[PDB]
């Protein structure tokens, strides 16, 4: 139908054709009388996963001969979402399966919905690391994905009466067609224990064994007939585990229970046994992993030459006393040469500042649960704080500041500091990030190791982010420059001469116009909500956090209301206010939010007066395939976060590779975005970094806003007086009373010149010419935001390998 | 190579190999440099399972438009074994892969090995449900195999100091591929609750739901393309199940705890909750799923023409009451109607008379988890006793002993009174047990309703224990008569013109010599022990348990090795005694047994006097796949339960067949093989039924047998002195003490008949064509022992449905 989606050979229709049907009745043993569309579903996607493999073995095979040096990238989270459209799509068998789907009598597109997203991780972090997979597929670095299988993933969200409800991801109910269990390379893990110290030095023993299973995932590149591999691990009890009996077959469940379910915080740190078994679960079997692969290539002094270890946050920070133990306890290199081999090997991701998100674990839970670790960390502690004593001599506060043991009424190891002193290279996630990193809580790692800092600004995929979810835009961006762009995203900078174009700004609209159409069925058929498609789409998606500011959006949405209502008769343009996300189960202030925004939608939309001219939705689920959907059918994207909160963001890339103009503050990679595509071209307001430092120094005093502005003062009112919860007039007690008491994030100080800018938006959109006009200049500057970029510079400037484009044989 | 394993096809050959390439390639993802020969077996297995799939999609298409009547084996047990060479044999696929596997240079023989036992059954009750599964599929009966799919089969055990040690069976690691997981027609099962009367009459609420989820397997015919399903339910919690958060996600394993393990206990009966709980679901779920058929044919009047349900014990009894709750709450029937239904629907098979291994469930435990199904019985016992009454009026007694409630400080309900209740047919399993039934403990019910009572005397299928096990034997049968005895195996009986030919002879004890000397090399590779395989094998194979009486051969082994000791320079027929079988968990004289069995071997395995004259093996963890080894190798087949005990024994039949000549006493099945081959060649001894009520009526004191037997008197003191634990020497303190004071199965009275029998067995031994004549007259009437025989009675007596022995088409 459209050309970014490959050819369809009528040899390639007709091989498709007989293979989905050879899978329906062989693998799924259903015949055309019975088939459901979740059967159809399979029987693609078994089709599909049968041309990967060939390319998988060889891939494979290609990094034994070759032997380059290998990437592993570990983390607690993987976001994937659906592989079938990325499979088929990074193949180019989007068209051929079409066509060969369309001559059986099915719409691929709706066989398309029935696949469950991998939902194995929370947010921007597991996100990221599944870009990270594709590009570095689609560079050609031999690399690996490293992660924990878990039974069930993030919850799915519903909305009872307004507040959010778990329930739990069976992702893995029907089977999933996509991996490849391997029980042929199960390995122990061990917990617990003592330690021994012998004449030969230390051993650990008297450990509980957990096994861990690897499922290997394919990770296709784009386009190159690479496929690389995602190995994640499940817990297996063994077979003499515990071994009245059926008490003790039963209770193989405990040893079970480390893979069962991701940990759904991305506000708080809690410090609970179960997460720490599951991050030395993954660090454990991973570098037995590493090291058998390095030993079928003694000699640890080529270790770093063959193996670089990036490490997604501090999650999984114990691979360095992990290694340390390894390269010391069990194959004897003394402590010096082991710690050398280490730093050279690991390198370290930092993802936030927020002091309540750093992993600080107790001692007692260390010592109970990897004793020998803990030693380990004392060495390290120890051996370090000599070389900050020798190089600051006389510096006691130093000392106690840059300990990778905090002390205090409980004794706590510190992983970022363990993560700064035994990695060669780390990195922020985008500029002014990295800048804060070095300028407050790592100054003083930063004064010792200035060498180690570096940046490196997020990206997202352009396969995933454009070509799957936005078909419409990819081919008109390709009608005009060519298909070179999708590997290559620099070249959309050539857009630019299409700034004045009349068609192009024609087709543009054209496609965010289809886009919108389409999302407002689907709001109706599967949601059964009800849209203006000629309003503008203001849409803030993300999960749920007080930094992330929904609260301020939903100060914006009561004031249009209040507008409104004062002159009803006057000319607004009309909004379709769109706002999605969860909450971790535990974060209480969250799952307000929540329940306010669904309140102020039972008032706004049931206003007679207020017409189709403001509606407000909670888009419920958010998740990768709900962000495939409605972020191309976006005009407005809010990246409203405090100044100096935001690490990097990276919803806010998605939004400007698909046509949405950004109301957003000075922050993360906002500032690189505006920066790249100019400061006209973007709707900045609020507070920089610098204004929130003027203001703490001196105090944030909330209630002076209130004083000061009769519209927002109004709202306060409306809150607290039961306006937005007639029946439990007393509902909204405690945000009224964190916005006027205890706001770390500074929520009034930004509304008047965000309300301003607001206005500004409604103002362009009024010229829908010169919207587009400025949509184009965004799309066209977005090509610094892909994660080939990205990928490409932790290559060069982190783990020391040269990317390839260059295509491997089929 | 040989005739009966079929066409070795050029066409076939060259298919079987390019599927197991593909599959190597493509559903394995190996390549020829990687795969370990389990990949090699999962290749091949996968390879086979795709000639199996056309025909089971054909097969139930068959039953769809002929609407044929349905019957239904419930049972919690399903004892298969391995699925590989089964499903070759019956698709005449031997040979073929046997060829195709040779020219890709693999040893199939090697690959079979490496499939685990699908171990779903403790016994003879659990393999009689799978040869009748087998005899089924064969004799084109529209069936349905229903069970649980226990994630853990009966326990490996491990020797360990001559100890039984318990290890879980985790058969399903490796992945199952003969299984097709259905997850589409998965079922709530219901809980707890409490019943509300309303005017609409009960209504059982506030239940836990557990869902029910089917996987099918494949049940082939012998070579007439039927393929009929075993399906087995697995349990998974509900999403919203306890929907802080994580806790809730963890706690979905006690609801999924259902299917996690089989119970291992055939001795006894275990009033546990989890054990009612299995019982519950696979009634629940399989009865849903039966109407749910019966409804895609308001009138179940019908019903009974179109359903028959087996209950295999009374492991599922509560279809009785599950049934009626089915029909009257929510169909809305009238009980007296409903009733009708439910006994021309339900039929019953007992297993056993021994008083502790019978269904008594305490009433608090059904009044909690079934509250509903407690009144359906209540309702059900109180109709029942006034037929009664009204049969033998004044009677009370009958009144007390035929209640479903049985009185006492806990109030029970006897489940097999609630089978017989709500049955229209009864039966034992063989005629002996049969008879003891009726003059009994069913006598009152019988009385009642003679007509209720039948006789169906077990079998075993000749594909897997002589076609399979034993394809030596199969062929020479084969040259001489043909191969249509397979499925008629009343043609044995023409072997017995063949008694006198000296070639037939010659071949019968060269096949017997052939698989004696492959065990003993199996018992090298595999267990590093040391046999000379010119000595007559005798064996005991069978789970341990008191009434089986291991220990009387105990006492044999005893006396040939003091006899050996006495005059050690004269000659005894040098013997191999085999005796292997598990015991149950909690069984601690089961227990006991197997640690003298290794005690006796630690003795006379080491005594350079008594040469290779004499040895004892316990042989470690029997189960199918080990049976279908040692039998064929057999001589002397041990079967010396005590008169009135063994329901019918089914190993006994496996040895008939497969050239073993029996010591046995007048029990169980030994009575009718003894009928059919002839007294004379058989070597039966000691107390018939009469003979232990006689016995018993007096009393049983064991004093009198060790005060006039010295032979014995000898055994019981080298037990009691420590001859045989001479580091404990009161080890066997309390098998003395059992035997002497409380053997409730007179071990003692039966010792002299049977070492003198054994003595008989020796001389016949010395004259190798005699005891070969005499094999001869016993495989030759083994036809009657054919599960095609049972099940083609089951069908006409009892389902009312006709046997087919016709091809379906391919
Ligand atoms: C037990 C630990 C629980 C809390 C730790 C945590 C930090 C953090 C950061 N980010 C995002 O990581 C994204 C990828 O770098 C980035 O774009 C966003 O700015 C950043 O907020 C994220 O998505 N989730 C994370 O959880
Ligand atoms: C919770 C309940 C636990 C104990 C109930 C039980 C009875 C019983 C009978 N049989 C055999 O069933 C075989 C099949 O009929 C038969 O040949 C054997 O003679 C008979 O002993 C068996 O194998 N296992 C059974 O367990």
């Amino acid at each position: 139908q459209i050309s970014v989606r490959g050819l369809a050979g009528v040899e390639n229709v007709t091989e498709l054709k007989k293979n989905f049907n050879r899978h329906l009745h062989f693998t799924l043993v259903k015949d055309r009388n019975v088939a459901t569309p979740r059967d159809y579903y399979f029987a693609l996607a078994h089709t599909v996963r049968d041309h990967l493999v060939g390319r998988w073995i060889r891939t494979q095979q290609h990094y034994y001969e070759k032997d380059p040096k290998r990437i592993y990238y570990l983390s607690l989270e993987f976001y994937m979402g659906r592989t079938l459209q990325n499979t088929m799509v990074n193949l180019a068998l989007e068209n051929a399966c079409d066509e060969a789907t369309y001559q059986l009598g099915l719409d691929m597109e709706e066989l398309e919905e029935i696949e469950e997203d991998a939902g194995l991780g929370n947010g921007g972090l597991g996100r990221l690391a599944a870009c990270f997979l594709d590009s570095m597929a689609t560079l050609g670095l031999a690399a690996y994905g490293y992660g924990i299988r878990y039974e069930f993933g993030i919850f799915n969200q519903k909305i009872c009466g307004g507040w959010q409800m778990e329930e739990a991801d069976d992702w893995l109910r029907y089977g999933n067609p996509w991996e490849k269990a391997r029980p042929e390379f199960t390995l122990p893990v061990h917990f617990y224990g003592r330690v021994e110290h012998t004449s030969q030095g230390a051993k650990w023993v008297d450990t509980q064994v957990v096994l861990a299973m690897p499922y290997d995932t394919p990770v296709p590149g784009y386009r190159n007939n690479v496929v690389n591999t995602m190995r994640l691990w499940s817990a297996k009890a063994p077979n003499d585990f515990n071994l009245g009996y059926i008490q003790a077959v039963l209770d193989r469940n405990l040893a079970e229970n480390i893979s069962r379910v991701l940990y759904p915080n991305d506000n708080f740190f809690e410090g609970k046994e179960l997460r720490l078994k599951q991050e030395y679960f993954v660090v454990a079997a991973t570098l037995q992993d590493i090291i058998r692969r390095f030993k079928s290539s003694t000699n640890f002094d080529a270790f770093p030459d063959k193996v670089a270890i990036q490490l997604n946050d501090t999650h999984p920070s114990l691979a360095i006393p992990e290694l340390m133990r390894v390269l010391v306890d069990l194959e004897r290199l003394d402590w010096d040469k082991a710690w050398e081999v280490t730093v050279k090997t690991c390198a370290y991701t930092n993802h936030t500042v927020l002091p309540e998100a750093l992993e600080r674990w107790p001692v007692h839970l260390l010592e109970t649960l990897l004793p020998r670790h803990l030693q380990i960390i004392y060495e390290i502690n120890q051996r370090f704080l000599n070389r900050v004593a020798a190089a600051f001599p006389g510096d006691v506060d130093r000392l106690r500041r840059m300990s990778l043991v905090e002390e205090g009424a409980v004794k706590r190891i510190n992983m970022a500091h363990l993560c700064i002193a035994g990695s060669h290279a780390v990195n922020g996630v985008a500029r002014i990030h990295s800048e804060i990193l070095k300028k407050t809580i790592f100054k003083d790692f930063y004064e010792l190791e200035p060498h180690k800092f570096q940046n490196k600004t997020n990206g997202i995929t352009p396969r995933r982010w454009l070509v799957l979810c936005n078909p419409g835009l990819a081919e008109i961006i390709a009608e005009r420059i060519g298909e070179e762009y999708i590997s290559d995203l620099d070249q959309l900078r050539k857009l630019l001469s299409y700034v004045d174009d009349e068609a192009f700004i024609r087709d543009v609209a054209k496609v965010k116009q289809e886009n919108k159409l389409k999302f407002a069925a689907y709001l109706e058929r599967e949601y059964k909500v009800h849209i203006n498609p000629n309003s503008l789409f203001d849409v803030q998606v993300k999960r749920i956090h007080e930094y992330k500011r929904q609260l301020l959006n939903c100060l914006h949405v009561i004031t249009l209301y209040n507008r409104i209502k004062k002159e009803p008769n006057k000319f607004v343009v009309p909004r379709t206010v769109m706002i999605g996300g969860k909450a971790a189960p535990g974060y209480h202030m969250a799952k307000m939010i929540i329940k306010l925004i669904t309140a102020i939608g039972d008032v706004v939309n049931h206003d007679p007066v207020v017409g189709d001219r403001l509606r407000v939705i909670f888009l419920e689920n958010y998740r990768v395939s709900l962000a495939e959907k409605v972020i191309p059918a976006a005009d407005l994207s809010e990246q409203i976060s405090t100044a100096g909160t935001e690490a990097s963001g990276t919803g806010n890339m998605k939004f400007m590779l698909n046509g949405a103009l950004t109301i957003g503050t000075m922050d993360g990679a906002n500032v690189e975005m505006a920066e790249e595509a100019g400061e006209e071209n973007f709707f900045i307001f609020g507070m920089r970094v610098e204004d929130v430092d003027r203001l703490d120094q001196r105090g944030y005093n909330a209630q002076e806003y209130y004083d000061r502005i009769p519209e927002l003062r109004q709202i306060i009112e409306q809150l607290s007086s039961g306006f937005f919860s007639p029946k439990q007039p007393d509902l909204f007690k405690d945000i009224v009373n964190m916005l006027m008491h205890h706001d770390r994030f500074k929520v009034f100080a930004d509304y008047e010149e965000y309300v301003k800018c607001q206005e500004r938006v409604s103002a362009l959109y009024k010229n829908p010419r010169e919207w587009t006009r400025m949509v184009i200049r965004n799309i066209a500057t977005s090509g610094k935001f892909s994660s080939d970029r990205t990928i490409a510079q932790y290559a060069r400037e982190i783990w020391g390998v040269e990317p390839s484009r260059q295509r491997l044989p089929a």
